[PDB]
């Protein structure tokens, strides 16, 4: 049994972890790891390097041939807590030695995700894994987001030959939104630090009360850019089954057949995953495949592009 993008021109990947582990390559062709190459997850003490959870999705990756996605480089959760106190300059290193460390282990590295949220959690608060450490990276500067700049000058001098991308969520809701990452896009491409844009399109950013349409009308504007889109941690709610079918025959083809969409992952598929409550999951407990599920495989089998 082949995973649902097995003959498609763009990858159907997942998140990957011990809950969603059970069958992925039956299912996926692409990988990024759930919780494992966050910062906090790799030295939650300072100066020893924990890799066990990043090394299993990156070995498991290379063991069926499929992308891997670093995630994530620079994020404002799951930071290490040590950090938080450090003056700006000793933060800095610790960031350059992070990527370094990353850059060296990991070679084969398909897209290094750089910065994820920056207009929605941007590295500043000192709460748990919050990390503080906007201003080791300049802060917002005069651009309004110097941050955000050096992080990508830092993984273009460590990761010369990855391609390079920014994430975030809330993008496609709404042109304001995209027009705000966009500045950030126009601001990284005046040095070309950047490399494909990334969405995540959770279930609580495609709701139906903004039209598809409206999303296809954003996703044409980031395409705009020139840059490859990719749809990074897809989900769409399942409080009944029929809801969950009805919401993917709506949203998930928009993305999908749109030119510019190099890939799409989604952010689980077995209980566990983030969405849990809100049954986003595509397999029950007890292992049967949902009718979002059996609708999915057909509708990617009939739409390789
Ligand atoms: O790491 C993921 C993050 O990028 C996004 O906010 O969704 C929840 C997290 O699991
Ligand atoms: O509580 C944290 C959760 O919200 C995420 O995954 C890692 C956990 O430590
Ligand atoms: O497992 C969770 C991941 O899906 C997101 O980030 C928070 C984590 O707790
Ligand atoms: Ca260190």
């Amino acid at each position: 049994a082949a995973p649902l993008a097995a003959t498609a021109s763009k990858f159907l990947g997942c998140a990957y972890g011990a809950q969603q582990a059970p069958g992925f390559a039956q299912y996926w062709n692409k990988l990024t790891p759930e919780n494992g190459g966050k910062w906090g997850s790799v030295e939650a003490v300072r100066d020893q390097m924990d890799w066990s959870t990043l090394d299993a999705a990156y070995r498991f990756a290379q063991a069926n041939q499929m992308p891997f996605q670093m995630h994530v480089m620079v994020w404002g959760n799951q930071q290490p807590e040590w950090i938080k106190t450090l003056r700006p300059a000793e933060q800095r290193r610790e960031i350059e030695q992070w990527f370094a460390a990353v850059a060296q282990r990991y070679p084969d590295i398909a897209l290094l995700e750089v910065v994820n949220e920056p207009l929605n959690d941007p590295p500043s608060k000192a709460d748990t894994g919050g990390g503080n450490y906007l201003q080791a990276l300049g802060g917002n500067g005069d651009s309004g987001w110097e941050w955000v700049l050096q992080s990508f000058r830092l993984a273009r001098r460590h990761f010369p030959h990855t391609k390079l991308m920014i994430n975030d969520y809330s993008i496609t809701s709404s042109a304001q939104a995209t027009q705000k990452y966009l500045q950030i896009v126009r601001l990284l491409q005046r040095e070309n630090l950047v490399d494909a844009i990334g969405v995540q399109e959770h279930a609580f950013e495609t709701t139906p009360e903004v039209a598809v349409s409206v999303h296809r009308d954003n996703l044409d504007a980031l395409a705009a850019t020139g840059l490859p889109i990719y749809i990074t941690e897809f989900d769409l709610d399942g409080p009944t089954d029929a809801q969950q079918l009805a919401d993917y025959k709506r949203v998930f083809p928009v993305f999908w057949e749109h030119p510019a969409v190099h890939g799409i992952t989604l952010w689980g598929f077995r209980p566990g995953l983030w969405r849990d409550k809100e049954a986003a999951y595509l397999i029950r407990a007890d292992g049967t495949e949902r009718p979002a599920l059996t609708w999915l495989r057909d509708y990617v089998a009939a739409h390789p592009g």
